[PDB]
């Protein structure tokens, strides 16, 4: 049947096992998340200018009860409660945070004349709504300075809810980031990334006991326009000691951790340590299951130890861009140490195992945390997991292949499935014996093999539903947010199928010219390029950039700071205008007649180049072979 | 049984099918490889100071008749002959390389008063044996200058074969390398790598039609001591223009291509362009099979184009650190162009398909090169392959997890395998069907499925012998040198089982202290460190260095530039001696009595720490679960 089935007796047995292993008697965080609450709006409904709902908490009311339900891992349900403690907070003297308005927190520091604001949330609507609370409770003041902790959409995404661009250009507002920021915010596997993000965040899922419950570092993500205002000042080297509105500020770049650009903030007046997303109320991801580049556990662990050693020693509160503060120099030194040696263990021991021959596809089943790290709530794998970080690590050092030539050149799962089912007595006998495995709770095994049958015959109703039940039974058990979301999302589309009938200005403007052409490079229908050849000098004089375009062997090349004598067209167009072109906010025909788009040589060639460009459908099949 | 089997009907149909796919008619490389030949010595026999053979070519005699064999892919056979074209060569005026003294080429350039040497092969014996031949053939000259094209050992490792410390330190010999060479030269999965490397290079195989025929960038790899001297000057920035003993050199750095530190070299006076390992006679690795970090196809494509646009236009000969030179600006331009568009198409088209939802499991079965690139020998996947570079590329952007929560949390292959065999009736009905499939040629199917049973029942001789039979046919088929070797090394361990048979001073000397201790942390047995906690101030007075060592929650941390007044112990020891300690040249005890190892605080802690350092077996089980 197509609906969410109650937890099975094993799934419950699993939840009972969690009670037995995790120190639930430690309830301190509940006090730490309550501390300093200034205002908690009775209800929260934040609306984008479109009329759409960015952000909403009432779909999580069923959590407010605090009662058990057994289709939720009880450790995860605990984090889901603590992430529902939203509103305005004092962290320390003149430093404040609004939590539970979005995935991340926005943080307000008092200066002599007005707010220094750290990060800005995902979208303008929630940023705005958050600063309005700061204006209602603490009294209205202007935003002189906005600091990006690190280069994620979670933190620069609502900057247009707070300030608007002429304040920046005029300089009523400054905007600060670590060196690396603009390069790091910016694409090339974005369609793939955003589709597998629907899984990881469970975006089709309803909010509920069988659906979405929590996203580890927050409830979830706000939806709406993404914005992006460039920094006017960058922190270089190892950091800077700056004064902003008369408040002293220490930046400590940790490049190449949870982001390529990132920095911790040390506030010596309040003895406050704002640790970016380096350290939060969860084991962070080394590899997001969304799809990404692997992250350096080792430099991660090493930068937390540098923070322990320069600031952790003399700190009084430690707070972050997600989750909540911990006060007390003793709790601060311990947590930092434990987090330091979390990313260290994951790293050191994963590779220690790999130096004993344990592959990328075994290491997750062998690595376990020592008690002193497993028994911490801030060390649970809510966002990242022990399992998939150790592979991520393994994958960082040795790549995807396990050393075994049996798997050096595999057949696609759809083309391999048919013979798997034929060897196993066919579907009806594959299933029959699968149910027997289902009926004793080997949900990790049933998902692997029934998967084969769904790929061999994706119209087989029976294959999908059983696979779904194994997947949903597996999700109810999940401690990690992304896992739970991911699993249940699969079950959703096996039961119903996928949707059938289905830009940022700031982002495309943020995107480097060279990289646009690199993004453009990904466009190319090779079928259309086959046999083709052209070269085109592009010049964009607003930013003083000249590029050589060269298509040949079904590949678009681009090279900054060179032109050719032999190029068959010269195009001359401001980058500003070229974005409007790709954003369709002007017509090219309108640009050329305006004398904004200039041409010499063959005028067709640029048009030909863009004619050969395919597109990418958002709803591609993940759980079945292509429809 | 235990011996190698003939090519099957389906193996040599496959060998045939290459027949028409590939232009055996262009044999123009053969004149390319023959040209400039000054001497191919009678036979090649290079020994180390050991008495053992570094290098020898007489085991490749079977190819010298040059008759095709169906146990070899005819394209690899073409390369394998081409790489037999060893000896001393002229490339241009006053430019010579010896080829076929090691995996790479060594390059001698005439100066006003001596040689400029570019690269050093793998080990001191071969580089000295090269240098002697050059000295016999066209006169003894000193090497005043040695240049490292890049940071792989097959190019620096033979430097002590040509020079040694006092001529460098007197300044009679300078050493040029690209900035960042030393960190690039030097660990953390050093053991895993190497053992998966025996399979890549097929160190266990015989040289024969039924073993190791070639290694794509050359014959194979010489065996010997690994040396390394430090540079005296570095090329920084985008590059630099020097005059060495009257000869004008231009250096174009290409960092983060085949090596993190690399440079192409341009010689204007002969119009000669030495293209490092950016451009050689083969599709190179993006992802080495032994296990390493994914490399950046895109930067690689672009640096070739950049070189195309600075030099290629005006080059007359283009030679490289592997394989053979090519003459004619028209050819030289063309080759470059194709190579540029090769890695770029690889990068773009993987990302294109990925953006349409083609996962890490399908992509290599989707992507194909277009003819222009396919039908050039130098674009053949001998070293790297289109099939594993795509997956690497997909892997660099999205990671190892293909998106399907059926694979999110797999059971190890040896805990699921059993049911995979019970699912297929039993080791009876798996072998029955599997030998049926073997008769129809389905070798990529069979190596997958039987590996289920070899993992389920790692003693079953019929599973082991069949798996081996299917893997060998695949190895004969394979166009790739690593692939072939891996397939035919797997076969060899399945049949005979894995040996039960049972370090470079310069290498450790060049290893940063932090990095040395990062690796020691990896050696830490997690069981012996549980619950303990110690902190050590390490001082290394020779190099001015100070480290804080901290073990806690089962993790070894190390921190440069820090000292704690609460450390339980302070150990004071020249890095040079800590080297010697780790190279077992000298004992801990003797260093105490020579006043070379001093202590204060708790004198025992350093010993306790080292006591908790475990060890690794080299010969770990790859083709079966851990014995
Ligand atoms: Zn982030
Ligand atoms: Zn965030
Ligand atoms: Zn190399
Ligand atoms: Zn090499």
């Amino acid at each position: 049947t197509t609906a969410p089935k109650p937890p099975s007796a094993f799934t419950v047995e699993a939840q009972r096992r969690v009670e037995a292993e995790l120190p639930f008697a430690d309830r301190a965080d509940f006090e730490r998340a309550d501390r300093g609450l200034i205002r908690r709006p009775e209800r929260l409904l934040i609306r984008n200018p479109d009329g759409s709902v960015a952000w909403q908490l009432g779909g999580y009311d069923f959590l407010l009860d605090g009662k058990p339900r057994d289709s939720i891992n009880p450790s995860l349900q605990r984090q889901a409660l603590l992430n529902l403690k939203y509103g305005l907070f004092e962290v320390a003297e003149g430093i404040y945070q609004v939590r539970g308005f979005d995935l991340a927190n926005i943080t307000f520091i008092r200066g002599d004349s007005g707010w220094i604001v750290v990060d800005t949330l995902t979208t303008p609507a929630t940023a705005r709504a958050a600063y309005e609370l700061v204006s209602r409770e603490l009294g209205e003041r202007p935003i002189r300075t906005v600091i990006y902790s690190h280069a994620h959409a979670d933190h620069f995404g609502g900057v247009r809810g707070l300030v608007e661009p002429q304040q920046v250009a005029s300089g009523a507002v400054q905007i600060i980031a670590p060196a690396g920021f603009m390069e790091a915010a910016i694409v090339l596997a974005g369609n793939a990334m955003m589709r597998r993000a629907t899984y990881q965040y469970g975006t089709q899922l309803p909010k509920g006991p069988q659906g979405q419950v929590d996203m580890a570092i927050g409830k979830g993500l706000a939806r709406g326009p993404l914005s992006l205002l460039a920094p006017t000042r960058l922190i270089e080297g190892e950091g800077e000691d700056l004064v902003l509105d008369g408040v002293p500020f220490t930046f400590q770049n940790t490049p190449g951790t949870e982001s390529p650009a990132e920095m911790n903030i040390w506030l010596p007046r309040q003895k406050a340590l704002l640790m970016a997303e380096n350290v939060v109320g969860t084991l962070h991801n080394l590899y997001t299951l969304r799809g990404a580049e692997v992250r350096d556990a080792l430099g991660w662990s090493k930068y937390i130890n540098q923070a322990l050693h320069r600031f952790g020693r003399q700190a009084e509160v430690m707070f972050a861009v997600h989750n909540w503060p911990r006060w007390g120099n003793a709790e601060i030194v311990e947590v930092l140490e434990k987090q330091r040696d979390l990313y260290g263990y994951l790293h050191d021991q994963t590779l220690h195992l790999a130096n004993q021959g344990v592959t990328i596809g075994q290491v997750h089943n062998r690595l376990r945390l020592p008690p002193s790290l497993d028994q911490e709530w801030y060390d649970r794998g809510y966002h990242g997991s022990v399992s998939h970080n150790a592979r991520a690590v393994l994958n960082r050092y040795l790549g995807y292949y396990d050393g075994n030539p049996a798997t050096l050149d595999p057949l696609s799962p759809e083309d391999s499935a048919g013979r798997y089912v034929e060897y196993m007595g066919g579907a009806e006998r594959l299933l029959e014996q699968a149910r027997a495995s289902y009926a004793r709770g080997e949900y990790r095994w049933v998902v692997e093999v029934v998967n084969r049958l769904v790929f061999a015959e994706p119209d087989n109703r029976a294959a999908r539903e059983l696979q779904a039940d194994a997947l949903e039974q597996l999700g109810y058990q999940a401690e990690n947010a992304g896992w739970r979301n991911s699993y249940l999302s699969a079950a959703y589309e096996l039961r119903h199928g996928v949707p059938r009938d289905q830009g940022s200005a700031d982002a495309l403007a943020a995107m480097d010219t060279g990289l646009l052409f690199d993004y453009l490079g990904v466009r190319l229908d090779a079928g259309a390029a086959e046999g083709k050849a052209l070269s085109i000098n592009l010049r964009l004089p607003d930013i003083g950039e000249n590029y050589l375009l060269e298509l040949k062997n079904s590949h678009l090349n681009n090279l900054r700071g060179v032109q050719s004598e032999d190029a068959g067209q010269t195009v001359s167009i401001d980058r500003a205008d070229l974005n409007r072109l790709l954003l369709k906010e002007v017509s090219a025909v309108r640009l050329v007649f305006e004398g904004k788009l200039k041409s010499s040589g063959n005028p067709l060639l640029l048009g030909q180049l863009f004619g050969m460009l395919g597109d990418f459908d958002f709803w591609f099949d993940i759980v079945t072979p292509a429809a």
